[PDB]
């Protein structure tokens, strides 16, 4: 073979680019798609298009447009510019509204600058936005706003938006407002961070900044004071009739009010029925209320006969939180993924006023998500196919006959496609399938009426051609047996892989609770280069604590982070040695985030298995990480709860053992998530026992170390480190 | 040669210690010397001693005693404990006073905890101390203290102590209190930092600290708002229990009050005469006031006819600040080191009420300091001897006949001893000479009347014996000529140095204004180990900007930091690389603090001379460093003054040029002096141009990186880096 390899520069410079097909459904029949900067509208049934918005229309706008969104009625477009990222989901921007009829910009009563969130109503063209921590509503795009809240206060009171921990850990979103289905009501949460302690760290900014700024963020670490929450619903139809429309509070159940709790789900069921899920700070007890608008009293009442309890004896509730309900049209019943009697997550069907649900799926595999629901069918994604927990397929279950389950994606191309997600049109008339591996991504359109393939949207044939002329690595996905249990692993294997030879191995680690690092996804990444160019086998293993394989495995680390998931990585590397193609003198380990923690714990174990390793932005001590995530698995760091294990599971306590390995420690100085503190404490502990190691800080980079320059820099630095570690002198 | 070399562990574990002889003169005849925790009193004439304080007298004290301070009359001893370090000189402590005649601790009216500064009066046993930024006086150690100031406010108003910049850059002391010679009056300064911006940075503390704390220090960077100053004198003999003490203000001269200024010297001339020097923020103009107490008015009057102006056309005033005056017994005249018409610093004799002074010394060499003054002789240290700038000897000049200058140390032992300092007894009847190289330190005692060498106090005989068992490096001190100017260098040369072999060379740099890195001092340091064990030549060079050779050289970098001192290091290395015994493929550079700046500027020069280098806590951009030091050399960073050169002299602008060198960048995260910011901006600039480098932060270490464990870790890591840089294929 004399083809070039996939090199570091190929990775860093995006030589071989995966083609996507990102569409946005605007109705049951049409979607928007961007072609040469034009936004086209496509007819799903026939595949024909027209130009929805010419790439030239905003040449003289005066700013770069970061994103857009069309009002559901297609009458207006929201233009987003001046994008300034905040945390993982949050950002601020400027907004203009463009009238698609008059084909003109709206110049009056503009959405203000530094707006924190904006959303169209689900029908028509009402807008709700949050600015300086208060909610505002515009019935019409050109008319004055109605103020909804007056309590907003920077870093203290948040109306309609989440604080740091709710954004990161509870909602995975910045917005905390929820329009009712036809847009009459606006529901929202209000967060109060008054007594939440602040994390503080320096931000250096451009070199022109003479004094560094101190960034200050309300952030509860494990066992600290949490934000408190309240929930309100306002009738937006009353706004133009009343001076100051009342926000009606819906209070949490008595079973939540006894202690610290969270609001963890808000889902509208009908025009006049809302469901809310609450979670106790000890995250093994959750309560769903189902609340009806009382038209005579103007209030929202939650009948206790409609209250649903969800609890767990072996772990926490949900994968990362209680699952969302999917209501039938009439709002009298719902489906929900919950853990069955054998510990497998399956769809349960509830009547809103009956406490026992009926499971509609079962087996030793799990439902991943419910994707659409029509009067006749529920569509869901699972890992059932071929008993492969790292595969994903779309299924269709007949609501009038649960024995009728059709796999819609399994057989479409079984060699190329074992991992699917899906995007349904507005009332599920059409669906886009996204195949993401093990072959090249493939995007296809389908009609729900007959489940017929309409067309291939994107097959990545250009890329397939380019890759022919490259010595690509291959991927092996398989399992090993420990204590009568299957544990899955993957290997990125060098091209021309020869089982008779001995290769250096890099164990690529995440291993957090419900993680999955062994799967059928096609990836072009650093491991691609390491296998292709450096002849390194890059392996990953899903041990105890990993997800999508039932609660027995997932909850094995309950209250005991930093134990089995760490040991099982070491055991995996031993098993890979036994396999006879691994150079036992050249086994390395690396990971980012939770993976940095595990890497560090492994390097500090004294196992003798690993020559060297790299931790990027690691957790080092559970008391340093946020409350919601940490306590879910660890409970509270108090003498009476779990303090002893909090104190027993730190990186720092294993400092002496790092004498036996080569360690590289890396962290961004402006990481708001895993604070630089965490690595600062590892380095100090290594200094204190006289261990030499390598270190790199990334000025002003956060948890993603994702700026273009820092990304290239970190992977270049890590490559040098691995090459040196593995070099035969 | 089977002798051991001087190893890294030898340096790190202090295997070979220099013996000292630290004495404290208590009168014209006697000194105190700490010996095995016992404090002995010695008679200078005979060399006999008695015990003044047994090592066991405080066996039952309950605390480890940091330090001792015996009152001038020998009646009391101040006991210092609970020492908590603050900045370079500042710290807080607790104090008890032990009555030497009652043989008991004083338990009534104790000095409070967290006392910031304490000092005995110069005669007797009064005390002045600062606590919570206010001054208190105790007339007797068991009596209630009088409160002198009431305006003390943390981080804002400082009475009798310095703020950060005055401590670091003006006074080199935390103390801002000055007793009159017999203790009648107590003069003090008051600093007001109201509008001085704060540097803020994180401190991580022990692992147990859940949230890092933010340190906030009022610290004026270049061009920022400076602290303001006021000066006061209080009569301590007329204090009342009933009414508040009255402090008399002495205001600065009009030529100072017109703009920003500093108080830079306070020196009592007589019991009733005090001199003050003030310096403009533009530090090329200073003025001395000489002020007399008016018994009639109780006021202090500074006659204009007694005002002395000192300015510079080529640079700033004084070496690091205007020099201190040395008054005669009657206070009617004084001697002061000032730059003469050739730019050489010599002793000038002033009459208090005449503008012209008379130079009493002259020549192409410099007086370093005035050490003692009697009616017949002034005693000073200079580098006159053998025309060697890096040598120091003690001289005396006959005040009746300036042609009569006698060297008192030059010929004592010219081979061993070329660098002296001196300590005189109260009326200059005796002196202790401290020889510090080129041979082993030698401490001797002398009587002034006929300059007899009375006795050897400490000759390091023991260490000499040990060192003969070790392959010690030698030192060459010599010069090169640049533009017909002599510039001095030193080389630490490996044992068995062979001029025909080729050695790698490490250039050890400081190169700050008035620095001197080429001298005759004997050192046991990191360089000793590099030469002795690793066979590396360690060179240092004193180029333009360096000290003790006149203003032509010293002021060559005026308004132009990061130019000629940087170029001259490159030029010296260039010249060294053309010597037969130097391997031009293995020349490295390193420096700390100002030396780290210069190392970085050199590595970023694109000279091609250096393979690698290490910068420890470097300055990177002059706008980040403090006002008093920076502006002394650079003026103000405004377009009207010197901003263009502030902007041209940064490390960050040279980032691209690092592509051809190996660089190690190191910095303590709690550096209050050269902020971590400075290195954070270097790393970000290197990342931005895609340059790979090595880095190390030191959690919670300051500018000295001097904790036992951090000191060992840094030197270990640097040694690995150099060894790797110098390893041959
Ligand atoms: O940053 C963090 C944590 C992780 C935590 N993540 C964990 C992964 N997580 C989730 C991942 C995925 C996947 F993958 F299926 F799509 N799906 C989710 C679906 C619903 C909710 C959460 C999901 C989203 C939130 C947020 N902060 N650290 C935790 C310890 S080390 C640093
Ligand atoms: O830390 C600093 C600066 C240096 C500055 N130093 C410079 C050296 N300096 C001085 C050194 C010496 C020597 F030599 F005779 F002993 N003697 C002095 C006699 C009187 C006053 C100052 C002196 C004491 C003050 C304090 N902060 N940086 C400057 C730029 S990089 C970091
Ligand atoms: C809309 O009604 C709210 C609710 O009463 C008003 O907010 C209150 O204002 C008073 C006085 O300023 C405060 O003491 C209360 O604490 C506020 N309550 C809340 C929930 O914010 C608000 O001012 C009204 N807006 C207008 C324009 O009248
Ligand atoms: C959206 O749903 C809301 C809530 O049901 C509707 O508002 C109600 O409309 C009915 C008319 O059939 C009235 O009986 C009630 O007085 C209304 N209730 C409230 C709270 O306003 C609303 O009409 C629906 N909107 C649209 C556009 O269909
Ligand atoms: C320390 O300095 C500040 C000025 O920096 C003084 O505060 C000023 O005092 C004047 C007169 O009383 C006021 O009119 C100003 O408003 C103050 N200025 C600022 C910026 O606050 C303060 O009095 C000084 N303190 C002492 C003890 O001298
Ligand atoms: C220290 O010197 C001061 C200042 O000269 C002395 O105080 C003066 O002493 C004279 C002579 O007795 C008095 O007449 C003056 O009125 C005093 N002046 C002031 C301002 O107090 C003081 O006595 C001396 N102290 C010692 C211990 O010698
Ligand atoms: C102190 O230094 C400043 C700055 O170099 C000198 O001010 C300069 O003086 C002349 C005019 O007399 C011009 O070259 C510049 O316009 C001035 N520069 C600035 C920045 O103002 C000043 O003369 C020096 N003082 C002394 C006594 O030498
Ligand atoms: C697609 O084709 C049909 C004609 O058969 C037409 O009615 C429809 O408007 C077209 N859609 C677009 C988006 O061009
Ligand atoms: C705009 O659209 C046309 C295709 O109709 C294309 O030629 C052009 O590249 C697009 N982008 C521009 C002009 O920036
Ligand atoms: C937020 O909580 C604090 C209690 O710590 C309370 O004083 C304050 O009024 C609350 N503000 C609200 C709910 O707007
Ligand atoms: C929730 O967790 C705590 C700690 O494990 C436990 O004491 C409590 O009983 C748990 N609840 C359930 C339902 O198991
Ligand atoms: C030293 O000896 C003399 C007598 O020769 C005596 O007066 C003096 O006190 C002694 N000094 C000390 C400090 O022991
Ligand atoms: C200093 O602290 C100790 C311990 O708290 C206390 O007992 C003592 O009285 C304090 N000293 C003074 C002078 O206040
Ligand atoms: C002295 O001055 C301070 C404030 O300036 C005052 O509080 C105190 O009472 C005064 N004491 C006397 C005795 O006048």
């Amino acid at each position: 073979d004399s083809r070039k390899t996939y090199t570091l520069t190929d990775y860093l410079k995006n030589t071989y680019r995966l083609k996507l097909y990102s569409l946005r459904w605007i109705s049951d029949h049409e979607y928007l798609y961007k072609q040469e900067n034009n936004i086209l509208v496509f007819n799903a049934e026939y595949g024909n298009s027209s130009v929805f918005l010419e790439n030239s229309t905003f040449d003289e706008f005066g700013h770069s447009i970061n994103d857009y969104s069309i009002s559901p009625d297609g009458q207006f477009i929201l233009l987003e510019y001046n994008y300034v990222k905040q945390w993982r989901h949050s950002y601020t921007a400027s907004y203009d509204i463009y009238d698609l009829n008059k084909r003109q910009l709206i110049t009056e009563e503009r959405i203000p600058n530094n707006t924190q969130w904006v959303t169209w109503s689900p029908v028509g063209h009402k807008l709700a936005y949050v600015w300086n921590n208060d909610i505002y509503v515009k019935i019409e795009p050109n008319l004055p706003s109605y103020r909804i809240t007056w309590t907003g206060k920077e870093d203290i009171i948040y109306n309609g938006i989440t604080d740091w921990v709710y954004e990161e850990e509870v909602f995975s979103a910045y917005s905390a407002l929820w329009w009712s289905p036809n847009g009459t009501f606006l529901a929202y949460a209000q967060f109060n961070d008054t007594e939440v302690p602040l994390i503080e760290y320096s931000f250096y900014s451009d070199e022109s900044l003479q004094y560094p700024k101190t960034v200050r963020v309300p952030y509860p670490k494990a066992g600290a004071v949490n934000p408190t929450v309240k929930f309100f619903v306002v009738n937006t139809d009353s706004l133009s009739s009343v001076t100051n429309a009342t926000s009606i509070q819906i209070t949490a159940p008595a079973s939540m009010l006894i202690g610290d709790h969270y609001l963890c789900d808000v889902t509208w069921a009908t025009q006049e029925r809302i469901s809310l899920q609450w979670l106790r700070r000890i995250q093994n007890y959750s309560v769903m209320d189902i609340c009806d608008y009382d038209e005579s009293s103007g209030r929202w009442n939650c009948l206790v006969a409609r209250q649903h309890i969800e609890m767990s004896t072996t772990g926490w509730v949900g994968r990362f939180r209680p699952s969302e309900p999917h209501f039938t049209l009439d709002g009298n019943s719902f489906y929900k993924i919950i853990s069955n009697e054998e510990g497998y997550r399956h769809i349960c069907y509830f009547q809103i006023d009956k406490k026992d649900c009926t499971f509609i799926t079962k087996g030793t595999w799990e439902v991943i998500g419910i994707e659409a629901l029509t009067s006749d069918y529920l569509y869901y994604i699972s890992n059932e196919y071929k008993g492969m927990p790292g595969g994903r397929n779309l299924y269709k279950i007949q609501l009038s006959d649960y024995t009728k389950v059709t796999c819609l994606s399994c057989e479409l191309n079984p060699e190329r496609c074992q991992y699917y997600s899906v995007s349904f049109s507005k009332e599920a008339k059409y669906y886009q399938l996204r195949c993401s591996g093990p072959g090249l991504p493939l995007y296809t359109l389908h009609s729900s009426v007959n489940d017929k393939g309409l067309r291939v949207l994107e097959d990545n044939s250009a890329l397939d051609k380019m890759l022919q002329n490259v010595q690509m690595p291959s991927k092996k996905l398989d399992f090993i047996i420990l204590n009568e249990t299957k544990f899955w692993y993957q290997m990125i294997l060098p091209p021309h892989f020869d089982k008779s030879k001995k290769y250096p191995l890099l164990l690529d680690v995440y291993a957090g609770p419900c993680s999955q690092k062994a799967d059928t996804v096609f990836r072009l990444n650093w491991a691609t280069y390491l296998a292709s160019t450096e002849n390194i086998i890059v392996a990953s293993f899903d041990g105890r604590g990993s997800g999508y394989q039932g609660d027995k495995i997932m909850h094995a680390i309950n209250r005991r982070l930093g134990t089995f998931e760490v040991e099982d990585q070491i055991e995996a590397a031993r098993q890979f040695s036994k396999m006879g193609f691994v150079d036992n003198k050249r086994i390395a380990i690396w990971g980012w985030s939770y993976g940095g923690y595990v890497t560090s714990m492994v390097l500090g174990s004294g196992s003798g298995v690993f020559k060297c390793g790299i931790a990027v932005a690691p957790v080092s001590r559970w008391e340093y990480y946020d409350s919601v995530y940490t306590e879910r698995y660890m409970g509270l760091p108090t003498p009476e709860d779990n303090l002893d294990h909090y104190r027993n599971s730190t990186v720092m306590s294993r400092a002496e053992n790092f004498k036996q390995v080569e360690y590289l420690l890396i962290h961004g100085t402006a990481d708001d998530n895993v604070h630089f503190q965490q690595s600062a404490q590892i380095s100090k502990a290594l200094v204190d026992v006289g261990v030499d190691f390598q270190a790199m800080w990334y000025t002003d980079e956060d948890h993603g170390i994702a700026s273009s320059t820092a990304h290239q820099h970190i992977y270049t630095h890590m490559s040098h480190f691995i090459k040196q570690c593995f070099s035969l002198p």
